[PDB]
């Protein structure tokens, strides 16, 4: 159990909180108060209002990525220490940690500070969007492709 | 690599889809069309409309649980086969699988079939709620407790 590897794990759960908090802060501000902060400057709120799907998508991708990442880390420690019971341990320990620290706490926190979080997250997320939004947008276009071939969605 | 252990993994990703689909189908129906299906009978729609937080909470808990669970499984195979590179492999492989099969496909699917999914999921989720909703509701009350002690939320 190296020291960095706990720090990495904490960085990751922080990132999950960052993503779940920013998701909440963006959507509670949307649309009216987002538009109102957008016509005033400056300046992240204009970027959030104008392309909001770009933002929520990156988040979905960034939130699952670091959630899965962090779980996969912890499982490697759980299984190196405890064998096949580590899967049990890690599922429990992580289900607690993503829920409480990467979801329920940040989301709770965001509704009380939507403007400051949104302002602080929009550029970092906009950066991670250079790569994540095409990935997410690709996934979805194939997803809905796969669906319509399968007749589970109106033909086109 | 046992055969059951792939089946378990698939069951889990199905469950994640079940949860992300039901989450979408419930909230796109809410509130007006949910109320309209609720005053007509019978009968899950009445249960969904009346205590909706009970439902979305179980889902949040059930979706993270099986997401983390399935990732922790796959990591154990990734690391038994590939050593410390398995964490890399599993994060990649799973981030693809939860996103595409446990999220982007089901959510896409649900908006086109909200009434049938909602009707079919409300009792199963209501069952899983006997246990998950107190857990989630506990998490949150401590969460907001922890927040107010820390002065990040209006005192009380
Ligand atoms: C805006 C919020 C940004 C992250 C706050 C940390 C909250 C929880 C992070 C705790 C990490 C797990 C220990
Ligand atoms: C905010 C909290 C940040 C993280 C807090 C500490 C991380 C402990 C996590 C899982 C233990 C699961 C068993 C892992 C086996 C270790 C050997
Ligand atoms: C209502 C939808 C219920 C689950 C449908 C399966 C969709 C995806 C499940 C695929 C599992 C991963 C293989
Ligand atoms: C709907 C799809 C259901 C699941 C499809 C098959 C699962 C493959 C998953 C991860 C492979 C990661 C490497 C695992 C190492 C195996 C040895
Ligand atoms: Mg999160
Ligand atoms: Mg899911
Ligand atoms: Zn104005
Ligand atoms: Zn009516």
């Amino acid at each position: 159990e190296n020291p960095w590897l706990w720090a990495v794990l904490v960085l990751l759960l922080a990132l999950s909180a960052f993503f779940s908090a920013s998701e909440t802060a963006i959507t509670t501000l949307y649309p009216w108060k987002l538009k109102e902060l957008a016509e005033s400057k400056n300046g992240p709120f204009r970027l959030l209002a104008e392309d909001i799907t770009r933002f929520l998508t990156t988040i979905l991708v960034g939130n699952n990525l670091v959630n899965i990442a962090a779980t996969a880390l912890v499982t490697e420690l759980a299984t190196q220490a405890f064998g096949s019971a580590g899967v049990g341990v890690a599922t429990g320990a992580m289900t607690f940690l993503i829920l409480f620290f990467g979801e329920i706490t940040p989301k709770s926190l965001a509704v009380h500070h939507a403007e400051a979080i949104a302002r602080l997250a929009a550029w970092p997320i906009y950066g991670l969007s250079v790569l994540f939004y095409p990935v997410g947008r690709f996934f979805s276009l194939v997803s809905g492709g796969l669906l319509r071939l399968l007749g589970l969605e109106p033909r086109l």
